[PDB]
């Protein structure tokens, strides 16, 4: 699925990222939760809040973008062993579905938004070949993602 240079590109762009990881993070489930107000339903600390300085400024915010960033770390420098990946996804699916009950769609708008923010970020080195290793990644996150809620009875 991914290539070699694919991979490298989105691990070359991913070390840019995580760099600032907190702050680009939290501005990209800030833009999330403020552009699908839906979504925030599922956390007791902000649910209520709409003020974008507000939810930057939210610790539960906060350690959900961490550990998001986290998860996807894992993911991302791990994409040469699919195992490790696959494991990775189907804790986090799970743990989603059945801990949380979060509509798995959410996965596929939050992955939009994560893509919208990368763009913006990295607009002067984004060319078609690292647009297409973004577009499969987000796709077999969401595959992954999918897969796991229905093992568990979703
Ligand atoms: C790439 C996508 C996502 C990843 C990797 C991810 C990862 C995680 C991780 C690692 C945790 C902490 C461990 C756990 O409690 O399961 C967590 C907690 C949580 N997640 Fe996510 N998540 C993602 C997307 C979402 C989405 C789309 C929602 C709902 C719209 C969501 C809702 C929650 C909730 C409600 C918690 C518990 C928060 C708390 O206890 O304060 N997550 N997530
Ligand atoms: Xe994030
Ligand atoms: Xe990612
Ligand atoms: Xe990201
Ligand atoms: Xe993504």
């Amino acid at each position: 699925e991914l290539s070699e240079a694919e991979r490298k590109a989105v691990q070359a762009m991913w070390a840019r990222l995580y760099a600032n990881s907190e702050d680009v993070g939290v501005a990209i489930l800030v833009r999330f939760f403020v552009n699908f107000p839906s979504a925030k339903q599922y956390f007791s600390q902000f649910k209520h809040m709409e003020d974008p300085l507000e939810m930057e400024r939210s610790p539960q915010l906060r350690k959900h973008a961490s550990r998001v960033m986290g998860a996807l770390n894992t993911v991302v420098e791990n994409l040469h062993d699919p195992d490790k990946v696959s494991s990775v996804l189907a804790l986090v699916g799970k743990a989603h579905a059945l801990k949380h009950k979060v509509e798995p769609v959410y996965f596929k708008i939050l992955s939009g938004v994560i893509l919208e923010v990368v763009a913006e970020e990295f607009a002067s080195d984004f060319p078609p070949e690292t647009q297409r290793a973004w577009a499969k990644l987000r796709g077999l996150i969401y595959s992954h993602v999918t897969a796991a809620y229905k093992e568990v009875g979703w």
